[PDB]
């Protein structure tokens, strides 16, 4: 498509190099120094930080969107399924085979001058979330009582599983009515 490698959670391994096609892509589209800058960053947030949603890289650079599509598969691999559907993991991250990758783990919530805000991915008590839809990352969840339910099993983690990864079962359910309960109190006030 972009010339990105889409990863299934039952594949075996993960890449560890992007495709020369995308390669090749990048060094068509870079023109400009700004390029190659917002290369360095983009390279720089992803070593810090290995696994990425779209909005939260949005909310950290200001870059086009026609050049982001084309950096992004060639920095890091796309998922499908899995506990981190829908997230872009820097190439040789397998989050299967790290504990920390926990913390990184999607959770999808639903109601019922290139830089962006921060509610787009950032969640806190006496906000509000911009969309009817959104696709948060666990470490973003910027509430007490969210981390405690994270880190309730930090030191042993058991088995990664589909369902909830390294988390304890049933764990998504519990933070969306956290989320849910806190987002009535926020209206309440």
């Amino acid at each position: 498509p972009h010339n990105a490698i889409f990863v299934n959670f039952e594949d075996e391994e993960v890449p560890k190099q992007p495709l020369e096609a995308a390669a090749q892509t990048w060094r068509r589209v870079c023109t400009n120094p700004v390029d190659r800058k917002v290369e360095e960053e983009l390279r720089k947030l992803f070593d810090i930080r290995p696994i990425w949603s779209r909005n939260a890289v949005k909310a950290n650079i200001s870059v086009h969107p026609d050049k982001l599509k084309v950096l992004l598969p060639f920095i890091a691999y796309y998922m499908i399924t899995g506990p981190w559907r829908s997230l872009w993991i820097r190439f040789g991250y397998d989050p299967r085979k790290n504990p920390d990758a926990k913390i990184y783990q999607v959770l999808d919530f639903r109601i019922r001058k290139y830089k962006l805000k921060d509610s787009v991915y950032i969640f806190r008590e006496g906000a509000l979330p911009p969309y009817r839809q959104m696709f948060y990352q666990l470490c973003d969840l910027n509430v007490e009582e969210l981390q405690k339910i994270i880190h309730r099993n930090d030191g042993a983690e058991n088995s990664c599983t589909e369902r909830d990864g390294w988390c304890l079962p049933k764990t998504s359910d519990e933070l969306r009515d956290t989320m849910s309960l806190m987002i009535r109190q926020t209206i309440r006030s």
